């Protein structure tokens, strides 16, 4: 069909067809007369999986022989989404499979919709790890992703009566064909116990043992025959566990609960024991695997030459004292030498400055669960603070501020401080964020060790986020500039020479229009909702949080509604406003925001005077597979966090690559996106970080904005009075109270500038040709935001390895 | 190599080799350089499994087209053991696989030892169900075995300091290649709730739902291309289960615990709620499956013509009121018509008369868990007792005795009475047992409905229990009489014409000798124990219970030891006494018996005066795979239960087929074995059932035997005084106290006759030729004890279907 999807050679199509029939018979144990679409999906998945196997074995053999430096990316979250299409894309099998399935009387697109997302993450941090794995494989790095195989990933969201309800995501119910259990490489992990001091060192004894069983998932690079591994650990009880008899066997669940469920908080710290166990479990199993592989190449001097460990935020921070434990207590290295090895091996990436997100563990939890680790952390702290004292003599407040141990009501360990002390590099995830780290939260550490601090601006993989989800756009681009841009996204700059080309302008607009029709159709089929495909598709999809300011969007929507009601017969550019995202189950304000959005829709969508000039839709169960559908369909990307709060953002980048214009604040990577595209090609509004600081210094008073802006006052009066909740007039009181008296994110402060900027958006949308030309300028300058660029920078500047675009032999 | 193992054709061997290599690469994702024996086992298992698939699909298609009467065998236990060799035997692939693996440089016998037993049973009842499945497939019956897929089967037994310790049997750790999950056929099962009475019938509402997910295992018949199904249900929570958030997901274990673990009691009733849930779970899921299949052929008149349900003891007895519930409450049949259908569909097999084994459920448990079922049971009881009253007017004690409801401190439902009332046939499992049922425990029911009561003497499958475990014996038999006896065991009678053939006599003795050498070698390798292969191998393997009288064996062993110590320089026939079996974890006396056996061994095995004339070995972790090793090696089979207590026995039959002579009481099937072989060819001793009754009538006084038998007094004094436990002199006080004052099984009463009979055994063993001739007379008359004979009788006399030995097309 289309060029970028690869060849459909007769030999290949014939072989795919016979292997499909083989799997259906021998693997699935079905005949064609009772097979369902799900059986057909599994037969295709097994057929494609067979093509990974040789490449996977050969890749891992190659690393064993060549013994390159290995990169270990430790994360509690890997938000992978679906695997079938991605695998076909990376192996150049998409057109062949399309042809094979077509000849068997099947629609491959229909079979793709059957696959469950692997939802082992909350949002941006989890999805970054997934893009990173794809880029590391594409760049030929000997890289391993290590995490937890949660039985239940991020919950499925249902909306009932306008409220979020949660259902367990039983993603493994039908089996996962992509993973391979490796019970033979099961490893013990220790908990509780006590420390004994002998003649020759400390000993951690009387521990409870939990087994870590690995499951391996292949990670194919783009057309280079490299297949790397993601290893996810599952918790198992030992067979003598608790060993009346029946109860002892039933109580195995206590141990196995460690890997049962993903904590569903985004940018929030919940200090529960089960979470700490998850964090140690992944670290302790992973480090034994790392050391085993290193010894199977005694002299730990060379450890940092053969191993890099990248900590995805502080969640795997226990890697630092665990590595020290192993080197000191088990390998009998002296402390100073062990510490040198540890620092040179470990690197830390920070993803947030929100105080409520930072991990600060109560000492009493660590004392009980991980008594030897607490001792090591204390020793690290004392040696570190001795260095601070020598560098800044007499500065006793600096000593208190920089300590790993926080004093107070309850004593806590600051895990970010631990990571900085024990890592040779510390990075933020966008230039403004990395600057914020050095100026504010980590200022003291930057002054002590300036060389540690780096920036690595985030990116997204153009395989999943262009070729897979938007083949139409990929195709019209390839027609002009060839296919090389898929693994070298900077080549999109060549498209600037087509900004005045009438044919290209038409094709870009046509692709968007087709994406919008397809999405409007998806809406009707799967959710019985009617939308106008000629309206401007105004989209804010991301987790629900106060800092992301879905509420500011809500205020604009009500403003548009009120302006229509005021002048019904005046023309306005029609909009479909789509907002989606999950709220953490315990986050009350986030749950109220969802209810407000559906409540606004109930009024707006049924007002006859509005007609189809304004629709407000809440997109249910936002997840990676839904992102792949809605992002190609969007016209306007809402990236409206308070300046200084969104560390980078990555949805922003996905929208830019897929032909939406952006309305946003100068926050996170939005700053760098506007710099790349030109500020004239971006809808920038609102306070900058410096303006937020100024307001905080004199004191934010929301009442002032209410008093001076009549359109804003009207909205608050509607909310308070029950306009959007007739049967429960006080339903939104908590929201109004927050906005008026304790809004940490200054929603009212950016309201006027936001509304004005939205008017400029609508004015440009009325001129299709100039809108499309601005889109082309965005797509053309999106190259910097490839995760291939990001990973090349980590490789060269942190890990000390050179990427390679060279193919392994098939 | 040997004839009965089938052909090793060049084409077949070539194809097996390439499929082995394919699975190793594509299925296991290994290369030969890092593969272990376990990987090789799995590659072979997948290769053999592929050969089942076509036959399985075609068999099930055939039943759909022909629509024969279907047989549903419901059991809480299926003790399957290993599957690889059995599958090769039944498909005629053993020699070909042996050759294929040999050419790849592998020893197939070594790979077979890697497979885990599927231990989903306790002992004889569970293993009967497994033999029955094999026979039903071999006889071409459209039969389905339905049970529970326990995550943990019967515990692994370790002996530590002479005591039993239990370890969980994590049999699924490495995967089960033989099962196929069928998540698409998941069905709901209801618990708790309450009954609502409407205008049109009762309604069971406000229930908790647990899902039943089926896993299907193929059951191949012997060389007939029939592959039937065993469907085992696994418990899953619904996705809105309990749906703060984290705890709700963790609490899914409450529902999933239903299928977690097999209750490890043999011939004992433990009235716990979890057990009742297991019993209802299997019944409720199974019956929906049965009805679905029946409707996919409205008129339930024909239900009993298309369906037979066989209840394996009372464990699945809730099938009776569940079928009534479905027909009355959901299909809206009138009561009388529903009852007619139910009675004609259901049949009940009793396996025990021990009072402590009979299921009598507290009414309060049923009231809470299964309130509609309790109502139906009450209604059944009232209608039944109205019939009893009409047949036996004025006999009010009969009404109390026959009631399904037992009055007392706690009200209970007698499940055996429920099964008799609701079944058209009731059978025992050996002639003497079936007579006991009619004379004692079920006398009142026999008087009301004599036509219901039948006998079906148990049997064992000669595939597993001769061809698989004793290929040497199978081969020398086949040389004389051909191969047809493997599916028509009565042909072994032809061997009587060889009882004076010197060549056959020599070959039978040689095969036994080779089996003994191989077992003696296994002992040394896996357990570091030294045994003399020229000694008489005296074996008692079976679950540990008072009624099986391992204690009587112990008394004989100590008698032999004491006689040697008394006259050290007198010749005695050397013996190796082997006792093995598991004790239920809560059964204190059974645990003490194990300790006594190991304690006797500690003394006897280390006395220099004894030398190698007497060894006592406790065989650890007795299970199906160990039975397959020890039974072919035995010379003497100990079948010494108190007359009237062992309903049938099936180990007895296994020993007879494999060339051991039997020392036993006239109990269970021992009676019929002696009748078949001739009493002169059996070592019969002890009280008959009538003698036990006589003793009970005048009162069993153990002191009398102690006073009159000096050899017995000496043993009791040794036990009491600490001879067998020097550091803990009173260790065996509970055992001595039981023997002297409350022995329900009359160990002392049979002691003298037992010792005398053992002397006759030893005298015959001194004459190898006559010993072997008696063995040939046993093997030759073992045909009746094929489970093919048993199943043909169930088919004709209970289920109303004709067996077929005709092959389906390959
Ligand atoms: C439990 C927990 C889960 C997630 C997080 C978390 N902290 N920052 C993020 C997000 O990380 C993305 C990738 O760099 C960023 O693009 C985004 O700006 C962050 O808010 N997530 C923090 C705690
Ligand atoms: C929980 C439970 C488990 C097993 C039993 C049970 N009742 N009889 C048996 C045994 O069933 C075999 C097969 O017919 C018989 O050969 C044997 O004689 C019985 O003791 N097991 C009873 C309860
Ligand atoms: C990219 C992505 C995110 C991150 O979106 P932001 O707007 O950067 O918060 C979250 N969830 C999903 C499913 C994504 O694909
Ligand atoms: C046959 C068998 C039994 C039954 O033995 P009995 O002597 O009849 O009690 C028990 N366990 C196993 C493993 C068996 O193979």
């Amino acid at each position: 069909q289309i060029s970028v999807r690869g060849l459909a050679g007769v030999e290949n199509v014939t072989e795919l067809k016979k292997n499909f029939n083989r799997h259906l018979h021998f693997t699935l144990v079905k005949d064609r007369n009772v097979a369902t679409p799900r059986d057909y999906y599994f037969a295709l998945a097994h057929t494609v999986r067979d093509h990974l196997v040789g490449r996977w074995i050969r890749t891992q053999q190659h690393y064993y022989e060549k013994d390159p430096k290995r990169i270990y990316y430790l994360s509690l979250e890997f938000y992978m989404g679906r695997t079938l299409q991605n695998t076909m894309v990376n192996l150049a099998l998409e057109n062949a499979c399309d042809e094979a399935t077509y000849q068997l009387g099947l629609d491959m697109e229909e079979l793709e919709e059957i696959e469950e997302d692997a939802g082992l993450g909350n949002g941006g941090l989890g999805r970054l790890a997934a893009c990173f794995l794809d880029s590391m494989a594409t760049l030929g790095l000997a890289a391993y992703g290590y995490g937890i195989r949660y039985e239940f990933g991020i919950f499925n969201q249902k909306i009932c009566g306008g409220w979020q309800m949660e259902e367990a995501d039983d993603w493994l119910r039908y089996g996962n064909p992509w993973e391979k259990a490796r019970p033979e490489f099961t490893l013990p992990v220790h908990f509780y116990g006590r420390v004994e001091h002998t003649s020759q060192g400390a000993k951690w004894v009387d521990t409870q043992v939990v087994l870590a069983m690995p499951y391996d998932t292949p990670v194919p690079g783009y057309r280079n025959n490299v297949v790397n591994t993601m290893r996810l650990w599952s918790a198992k009880a030992p067979n003598d566990f608790n060993l009346g008899y029946i109860q002892a066997v039933l109580d195995r669940n206590l141990a196995e609960n460690i890997s049962r469920v993903l904590y569903p908080n985004d940018n929030f710290f919940e200090g529960k024991e089960l979470r700490l166990k998850q964090e140690y479990f992944v670290v302790a199993a992973t480090l034994q695997d790392i050391i085993r592989r290193f010894k199977s190449s005694t002299n730990f001097d060379a450890f940092p030459d053969k191993v890099a460990i990248q900590l995805n935020d502080t969640h795997p921070s226990l890697a630092i004292p665990e590595l020290m434990r192993v080197l000191v207590d088990l390998e009998r290295l002296d402390w100073d030498k062990a510490w040198e090895v540890t620092v040179k091996t470990c690197a830390y990436t920070n993803h947030t400055v929100l105080p409520e997100a930072l991990e600060r563990w109560p000492v009493h939890l660590l004392e009980t669960l991980l008594p030897r680790h607490l001792q090591i952390i204390y020793e690290i702290n004392q040696r570190f603070l001795n260095r601070v004292a020598a560098a800044f003599p007499g500065d006793v407040d600096r000593l208190r501020r920089m300590s790993l141990v926080e004093e107070g009501a309850v004593k806590r360990i600051n895990m970010a401080h631990l990571c900085i002390a024990g890592s040779h590099a510390v990075n933020g995830v966008a230039r403004i964020h990395s600057e914020i780290l050095k100026k504010t939260i980590f200022k003291d550490f930057y002054e002590l060790e300036p060389h540690k601090f780096q920036n690595k601006t985030n990116g997204i993989t153009p395989r999943r986020w262009l070729v897979l989800c938007n083949p139409g756009l990929a195709e019209i681009i390839a027609e002009r500039i060839g296919e090389e841009y898929i693994s070298d996204l900077d080549q999109l700059r060549k498209l600037l020479s087509y900004v005045d080309d009438e044919a290209f302008i038409r094709d870009v607009a046509k692709v968007k229009q087709e994406n919008k029709l397809k999405f409007a159709a998806y809406l009707e089929r799967e959710y019985k909702v009617h939308i106008n495909p000629n309206s401007l598709f105004d989209v804010q999809v991301k987790r629900i949080h106060e800092y992301k300011r879905q509420l500011l969007n809500c205020l604009h929507v009500i403003t548009l509604y009120n302006r229509i009601k005021k002048e019904p017969n005046k023309f306005v550019v029609p909009r479909t406003v789509m907002i989606g995202g999950k709220a953490a189950p315990g986050y009350h304000m986030a749950k109220m925001i969802i209810k407000l959005i559906t409540a606004i829709g109930d009024v707006v969508n049924h007002d006859p005077v509005v007609g189809d000039r304004l629709r407000v839709i809440f997109l249910e169960n936002y997840r990676v597979s839904l992102a792949e559908k809605v992002i190609p369909a969007a016209d306007l990307s809402e990236q409206i966090s308070t300046a200084g709060t969104e560390a980078s953002g990555t949805g922003n980048m996905k929208f830019m690559l897929n032909g939406a214009l952006t309305i946003g604040t100068m926050d996170g990577a939005n700053v760098e996106m506007a710099e790349e595209a030109g500020e004239e090609n971006f809808f920038i509004f609102g306070m900058r970080v410096e303006d937020v600081d100024r307001l905080d210094q004199r004191g934010y008073n929301a009442q002032e904005y209410y008093d001076r802006i009549p359109e804003l006052r009207q909205i608050i009066e509607q909310l308070s009075s029950g306009f959007f909740s007739p049967k429960q007039p006080d339903l939104f009181k908590d929201i109004v109270n927050m906005l008026m008296h304790h809004d940490r994110f200054k929603v009212f402060a950016d309201y006027e500038e936001y509304v004005k900027c939205q008017e400029r958006v609508s004015a440009l949308y009325k001129n299709p040709r100039e809108w499309t030309r601005m889109v082309i300028r965005n797509i053309a300058t999106s190259g910097k935001f490839s995760s291939d660029r990001t990973i090349a920078q980590y490789a060269r500047e942190i890990w000390g390895v050179e990427p390679s675009r060279q193919r392994l032999p098939a």
